[PDB]
């Protein structure tokens, strides 16, 4: 009448399948993803204790591997099963899954002493995703099953998904993850430039740095693409240094050759703004370059600004005492969380493409977005909108206030040079 697993501590066959099916029925429900993993580990000779022994630390590794939540069990001989429940949807289900995956086989490449000597171990993980590779338990079972058979015939410590799309994704994400890793230290990063202007169009009031990858087999790589994933490792914070140094150092250079560019925006992200040593660093650049703080503009989320508000206090309060701009960003609205910002040392609003799209035709996003302006202009902040594409849109902004603009309209980012060529005086 048994529940667990007596050698290892880890539940059985019956408890693994009654979570299963629970966690299935819960994610049908609540229309949630779920993760099943299956694992195979590859007693003789002379192993009667390291079967015993071995199981056991296979066990503690694979526990400490898996949140808790989370379901480590054992279904009899070197085979173990997890389960992932309650996933929003099949993007991040993905990546826990991929971040288990192989969590666990650099944990089992730790070797193993037994018999008092060391002992390598391999061990081959098949993964099937709920209600996608099966609305249904066994179904699901068999599928994990059949990933984790081609796993196996494929190789040694190795993972696989029953679907070739997670398969050929996780390699795509790799590949990703080391160009990315060398391209810094390649040298394989640019800044590109899109202007702002006033709400009529006329007068230039600065430069919107953005940083651009320049791959020698894929060329120049969408931001999109690679963005998240420089921030999701912990890489964003060295690239955005040098973006900083090389941002400052055209805004001077360009003031001091053909080009008045009043100031340069740089957008910032969650590690890099809540890095340490971002003042140390910002101050040793303002330093070497020797622009005023004024023509340096920061640009934040109000996602990264409400993560955590009393952080974002004091980072932004030594930032302020450079004597640089803070600017924000993005989404709402949600009105009163302009109360929110009135709690900051903010400077500039910013108006995110996804209110513009919808000028002047859509008249609540029409409405929303002279909302957006008036408020803002009454705590004192600057006011540009993003996604400036046609005259129709530019024309109701400026006619409503909107103290700057830029967008498409205007053209597409470009080159330091070529910017400073087509804005020279």
């Amino acid at each position: 009448m048994a529940y667990y697993d007596a050698l290892t501590h880890l539940p059985n066959r019956t408890l693994f399948q009654d979570r299963l099916h629970t966690a299935l029925q819960q994610a049908e429900r609540n229309g949630q993803w779920v993760v099943l993993m299956f694992l195979d580990l590859d007693n003789d000779s002379l192993g009667h204790a390291a079967g015993d022994r071995m199981l056991q630390e296979v066990a503690t590794r694979l526990s400490a591997c898996v949140s808790q939540d989370d379901t480590v069990a054992r279904m009899g001989g070197d085979e173990f099963t997890l389960l992932l429940p309650s996933q929003g949807d099949r993007e991040i289900a993905l990546k826990r899954a991929i971040q288990v995956a192989e969590l666990i086989l650099g944990r089992l490449a730790r070797p193993f002493t037994l018999e008092g000597r060391e002992f390598f171990v391999t061990a081959s993980i098949g993964v099937a995703l709920s209600p996608q590779d099966g609305a249904e338990l066994s179904l699901l079972m068999k599928n994990a099953d059949t990933a984790m058979y081609h796993a196996k015939e494929m190789g040694k410590n190795n993972f696989q998904f029953y679907q070739a799309e997670m398969n050929a994704r996780a390699l795509e994400r790799l590949e990703l993850e080391s160009d990315l890793r060398r391209a810094l230290e390649l040298g394989e990063f640019v800044l590109h430039y899109q202007p702002q202007f006033t709400g009529d169009g006329r007068r230039l009031t600065g430069a919107e740095a953005l940083l651009r990858w320049q791959h020698p087999r894929r060329g120049l790589v969408p931001p999109s693409e690679f963005i998240p994933v420089l921030e999701e490792i912990g890489l964003v914070a060295q690239v955005g240094d040098w973006l900083l140094a090389e941002a400052c150092k055209q805004l001077r250079s360009w003031h001091k050759a053909k080009v008045r560019v009043p100031k340069v925006s740089v957008n910032l992200s969650a590690r890099q703004f809540a890095d340490g040593q971002l003042g140390e660093r910002i101050a040793a650049i303002l330093y070497e370059t020797g622009i005023p703080p004024a023509c340096l503009e920061l640009e934040l989320t109000e996602s990264i600004l409400m993560s955590d508000v009393a952080e974002a206090m004091q980072i932004l309060s030594g930032l302020k005492r450079l004597g640089l701009a803070i600017a924000v960003n993005n989404f709402g609205t949600g009105y009163s969380s302009l109360n929110y910002l009135k709690q900051f040392p903010i400077d500039v609003l910013k108006i995110d493409r996804s209110f513009v799209d919808g000028l002047p035709h859509g008249e609540q996003d029409a409405q929303i977005a002279r909302a957006i302006i008036a408020m803002a202009h009454s705590l004192n902040l600057m006011v540009i909108a993003e996604g400036v594409e046609s005259q129709a849109q530019l024309d109701f902004l400026r006619e409503h206030g909107c103290d700057e603009v830029q967008g498409y309209l205007f053209g597409r980012p470009m080159p330091a040079e070529q910017f400073g060529m087509l804005y020279a005086s």
